[PDB]
């Protein structure tokens, strides 16, 4: 049923069939779930497992690979003779480190995915209906509720469909609803049709929303819509799906990655072009080109990408930044403007009235003034009330009395005690519960309240003056007049001829404009020039001080117009009703900055991080909180860097895109335009993190390139952001962006650490296939390499501690490189010597070696001449060749310098005696684990003979030592060169 808050009572329930004492029919249960599916969102479609191996087959390593194990599995299968052929091992492992992939790529795309489950986290597990079964109400699973059925819903529970309600039991029905409209306060519900077809859920005052809440009472309805239908669920509908760009990451790896298509090609053809001068021949350059395209293929790379980036996530999700968008991680870095809100975000949104002032004398020209002050900052009702630093009887200025009532009735919001926590807590709107909080403070008609309790004392004296006025309606707050009132009249009956009142508060500057009168305790005097230039200059005074204060102005219409003349379907004519009125004083409460958020701003200077405050004081006031938090300096010119709404609107477009260039505070704009400020920040190639709570953020969310959702904040916010203040805390944003730096520092380490030592093995192929070697390394040596003795380093790089400078360099740009030209020359000649030095450790034990033949150089670079007992290799077996000794050597050597090549990666440019290798001690157990494995491969009889490896003796360890330590000597030599001749 659509539109049913339009519909009554009745006509509800004769829609669909049911009664408000029998409920629904089982058989009705059964039809409804047919013709409405379950009451839940759905799980996830448009994923197809099947379909996406097509994404794998597409990418081009991948064919590769694949096609490195199709020429495995019929190399095996040729190869009868010579070999045990239980020797499929290689093609099956090709496949499995295939298979692998497929699968981590899939396993945590769901780590990606359900960044929008954020949403099916706010529907409830239960709920309660009257159904045909019971004459009582059965607890049903709530993802069982269907359209049409009976509902109860009590205080404190959620919403569990989208509900029309039938009749509020209970005295009056709140509902919380921030969760879906942003609504602050507790909206009253009501059970008459509210006429509009295609009005806004905020009007839609007769209907249950679900995933809100109860604030209190106690109501029955019927179920309206289910699951999808419901208005929660509509917030899915997008379901994201929107174009989808890889990232600047993914694209440079994939560039890299054709660049190894290219670089395999050429080298699979030189080898082929080498051998000059047959079935035994056929095999060669097919099993050097599987050892080929296993050597330059980092192969567990995706692992560890996705495995930092996982843990990464989770040290950002404990410091409160709930990351949606996993891409997000690598814009964070990016980052060259937050711009953000400043309630609730740059301050603690903690209300209270910290100041007030009436009108004392006036005499002509002249205009004396009553301050006060107020002690105490939570909404406790406690503290004193200050005229001079002495304690002030609050009653006994006939002015407090009236700016106490104006703030009590102007007032839509109350105090609560919670009963556990033993503190005072926020009922509705903040800034109104602490004129709640003011008003128990003043108590001007000296109420007896000390010996009531903790809860009773929360709205004593707001509920005394609701005994004196009655609310008989609101004039609801327009921007355009920045004001709002409350039509009152008298409720005692015995107290006669005071007359109907109007209240009104208001920003100071219009609803000043529209004073007449000046009320002097009970007196009145016409408005004059000189008495609203003292007021305004103490307005002035106190939003521009050194504690910033938001001001209310509290007037009062003595003689409304006709209730029955004036017309509330229109807010055009509010203004005109709020005319004549007479000014009673001033409030002024504070909002104070956070502790942090001032050396938080300091970071992002340092770091060359923009900050634009967006806030909806006065242009006066906003500068001044700049100032104070640190965006300004307190004796800066900061003309024409601040800008209002109406400001900024009135410039033609060409002056609008300069001014974003330089702003940093924006003062009361309309909702398009943070998404008119985003776009210009992006024809500046400026990379921007921009906020929101409210529903209307959402577009300048999807807009901006790192949104930025509040915790508190809408369902809808959250899911058109990338990431979730759970906090509030405008420094969760900068320790955001600076994590997001960390990061991406260490995946560039082990991106590196990784593909410089794919580099090694490839020239390690390459040298055997053009000296004529024997092999050296097979691939299922190369593949435990590339996935096991590589990868634990690899991830452990992954949290090298992050450079002390790391906040004092500016963003990324998106384009920056992964290598520098000189990185170019650094690792490959390291990868060069890691080639040689394989080589030469199987070659050492072929010549040299006194385990080994000791063959000749001719001898070994011609071993397959070795078809009989030949002259030229005298005293020899054909087969010491096919040796597992040899192979050992080299995979001991790939795995040693592997480890020293680890400790290498912990900096790109220091020296490891100036950052030693304990700096990351994560990274010295990766180590110690991959040489244990390197162990337990030669070591547990199984493993043997599968890798082809036996166990070296002291003697050829040491030679690996030998050999393998020097690449330390190099790296460090060559990271020498940089911190001293090329920078300078
Ligand atoms: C980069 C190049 C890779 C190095 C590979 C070395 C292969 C050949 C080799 O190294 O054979 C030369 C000697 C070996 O020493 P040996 O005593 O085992 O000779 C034989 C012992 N016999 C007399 C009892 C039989 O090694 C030496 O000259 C050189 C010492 C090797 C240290 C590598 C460090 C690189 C700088
Ligand atoms: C190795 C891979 C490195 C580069 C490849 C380029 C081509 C080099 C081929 C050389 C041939 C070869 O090695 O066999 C010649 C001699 C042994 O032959 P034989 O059996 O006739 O002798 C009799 C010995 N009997 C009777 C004991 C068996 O072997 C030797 O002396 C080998 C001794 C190796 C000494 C390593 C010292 C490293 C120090 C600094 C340089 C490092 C950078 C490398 C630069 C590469 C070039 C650009
Ligand atoms: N586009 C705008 N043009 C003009 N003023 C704007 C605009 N947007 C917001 N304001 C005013 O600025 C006050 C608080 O803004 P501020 O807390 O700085 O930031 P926001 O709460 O708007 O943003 P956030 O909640 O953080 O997303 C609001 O209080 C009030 O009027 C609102 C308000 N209200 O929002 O309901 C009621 C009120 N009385 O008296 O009822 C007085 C306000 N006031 O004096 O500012
Ligand atoms: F060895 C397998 F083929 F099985 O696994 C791999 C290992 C590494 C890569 C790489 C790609 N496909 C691979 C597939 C290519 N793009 C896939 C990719 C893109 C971004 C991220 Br993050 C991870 C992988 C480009 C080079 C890196
Ligand atoms: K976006």
């Amino acid at each position: 049923m659509e539109a049913a808050h339009s519909k009554s009572t009745e006509e509800c329930l004769a829609y669909f069939g049911v009664s408000e004492t029998t409920g629904l029919t089982p058989d009705q249960v059964k039809r409804h779930l047919e013709k409405y599916g379950h009451n839940e969102l759905p799980a996830e479609e448009g994923k197809s497992l099947w379909e996406l191996v097509i994404e794998q087959f597409e990418d081009l390593l991948v064919r590769i690979l694949l096609l490195a194990a199709c020429i495995s599995f019929v190399l095996a299968w040729f190869e009868e003779g010579e070999e045990t052929i239980t020797a499929f091992v290689e093609p099956f492992v090709i496949l499995l480190i295939l298979i692998a992939n497929a699968i981590v790529g899939v396993w945590q795309e769901r780590n990606a995915e359900n960044a929008i489950e954020a949403l099916k986290e706010y529907e409830p597990e239960m709920g309660k209906v009257y159904r045909a079964d019971r004459k009582s109400v059965q607890r049903i699973k709530a993802r069982d509720i269907v359209p049409g059925d009976i509902v109860e819903v009590a205080v404190g529970d959620k919403v569990p469909a989208d509900i029309r309600i039938l009749s509020i039991k209970s005295t009056t029905l709140r509902v919380d609803q921030s969760i879906l409209t942003g609504e602050s306060v507790s909206v009253i519900k009501h059970t008459e049709p509210v006429p509009d077809p295609r009005a806004v859920n905020q009007d839609k005052k007769n209907m249950l929303f679900s995933g809100t809440n109860i604030a209190a009472g106690k109501a029955l309805g019927i179920v309206a819509t289910t699951g999808v239908s419901t208005e929660i669920g509509k917030i899915r509908d997008q379901m994201a799906a929107t174009e989808q760009d890889k990232t600047p990451l993914q694209q440079k790896l994939d560039e890299f990655g054709e660049q190894l298509s290219k670089v395999i090609s050429l080298i699979c053809v030189a080898v082929w072009l080498i051998n000059i001068g047959w079935i035994r021949g056929a095999i060669y350059y097919f099993k050097i080109a599987v050892a080929l395209a296993v050597a330059a293929i980092p192969e567990g790379l995706p692992a560890v990408i996705t495995t930092c980036l996982a843990l990464g996530t989770r040290r950002m999700a404990k410091k409160n930044a709930i990351v949606r968008s996993l891409p997000s991680v690598e814009t964070l870095g990016c980052t060259s403007v937050i711009c953000s809100d400043k309630t609730g975000t740059l301050t603690t949104n903690q209300m209270s009235v910290c100041k007030m002032f009436i009108i004392d004398k006036v005499d002509g020209d002249f205009c004396s003034l009553n301050e006060f002050s107020i002690t105490g900052s939570t909404y406790a009702p406690e503290g004193e009330v200050l005229k001079n630093d002495k304690p002030i009887r609050s009653g006994q200025f006939d002015g407090l009395v009236e700016l106490a009532t104006i703030c009590a009735l102007c007032n839509d919001s109350s105090l609560d005690f919670n009963e556990t926590k033993g503190v005072y807590e926020k009922v509705g709107e903040a800034t109104e519960t602490a004129l709640t909080t003011l008003v128990e403070k003043m108590n001007v008609f000296n109420t007896e309240v000390r010996n009531l309790s903790k809860v009773e004392r929360a709205n004593a004296c707001n509920s005394v003056i609701r005994q004196l006025m009655k609310k008989e309606f609101t004039l609801e707050f327009s921007r355009d007049r920045k004001s709002m009132s409350v039509y009152c009249s008298p409720a005692k009956s015995s107290r006669a001829a005071v007359g109907n009142k109007m209240f009104v508060k208001g920003a100071p500057e219009g609803v000043i404009d529209r004073c007449n009168y000046v009320r002097v305790g009970t007196t009145r005097v016409p408005m004059t020039g000189p008495v609203k230039e003292k007021i305004l200059s103490v307005i002035k005074e106190w939003g521009t001080g050194r504690d910033t204060l938001r001001c209310l102005a509290l007037a009062t219409r003595d003689t409304p117009p006709k209730r029955e003349e004036m017309v509330l379907d229109d807010s055009s004519r509010f203004m005109e009703y709020e005319t004549d009125l007479t000014f009673v004083g001033v409030v002024g409460m504070l909002d104070p900055p956070r502790k942090e958020v001032m050396g938080s701003i300091q970071l992002c200077r340092d770091a060359g991080i923009r900050v634009i405050m967006i806030t909806g004081d006065n242009k006066g006031t906003a500068i001044a909180i700049c100032r104070r938090i640190g965006i300004f300096g307190e004796n800066e010119e900061v003309a024409d860097r601040a800008y209002t709404g109406r400001e900024f609107d009135d410039l033609p477009l060409a002056e609008q895109r300069e001014a974003c260039r330089r702003a940093c505070c924006f003062a009361r704009v309309e909702p398009s335009h943070k998404s008119k400020i985003v776009e210009y920040l992006q024809s500046y190639d400026e990379i921007t993190a921009m906020t929101g709570d409210g529903v209307n953020d959402a577009p300048a969310l999807k807009k901006a390139e790192i949104g930025i959702a509040m915790g508190s904040g809408t369902a809808v916010a959250k899911t058109a952001s990338e990431m979730v203040l759970a906090d509030d805390n405008f420094s969760t944003i900068v320790a955001a962006v600076e994590e997001g730096r960390a990061i991406y520092n260490n995946m560039k380490q082990f991106i590196r650490y990784l593909i410089s030592s794919n580099v090694g093995e490839v020239v390690c192929i390459f040298l055997t296939a053009a000296l004529g070697l024997p092999e050296a390394l097979i691939p299922v040596q190369l593949l435990w390499v590339n996935l096991v003795t590589d990868g634990l380093p690899a991830t452990a790089l992954g949290f090298n501690p992050p450079d002390l400078d790391i906040m004092d360099r500016p963003p990324r740009s998106p384009k920056e490189p992964l290598i520098s030209g000189w990185l170019f020359f650094r690792y490959m000649a390291i990868g060069g010597y890691v080639g040689a030095a394989t080589v030469g450790a199987a070659a050492w034990w072929f010549m040299y070696a006194e385990d080994g033949p000791g063959v000749t150089y001719h001898q070994l670079t011609h071993f397959m001449q070795c078809t009989e007992d030949h002259p030229h290799f005298e005293g020899l077996d054909c087969e010491i060749f096919e040796a597992p000794e040899p192979m050992t050597m080299a995979l001991s050597v790939l795995v040693t310098i592997e480890m020293c090549n680890a400790l290498n990666s912990l900096s790109e440019n220091q020296s490891l005696m100036r950052m030693p290798p304990w700096v990351n001690i994560w990274l010295l157990g990766s180590i110690c684990l991959s040489m244990s494995l390197h162990f337990l491969i030669l070591y547990v009889d199984p493993l043997p003979m599968i890798f082809k490896l036996k166990a070296l003796d002291l003697t050829q360890w040491l030679m690996v030592l030998k050999i393998s330590l020097p690449v330390i000597g190099l790296d460090e030599i060559l990271k020498f060169i940089a911190r001293n001749y090329l920078e300078g």
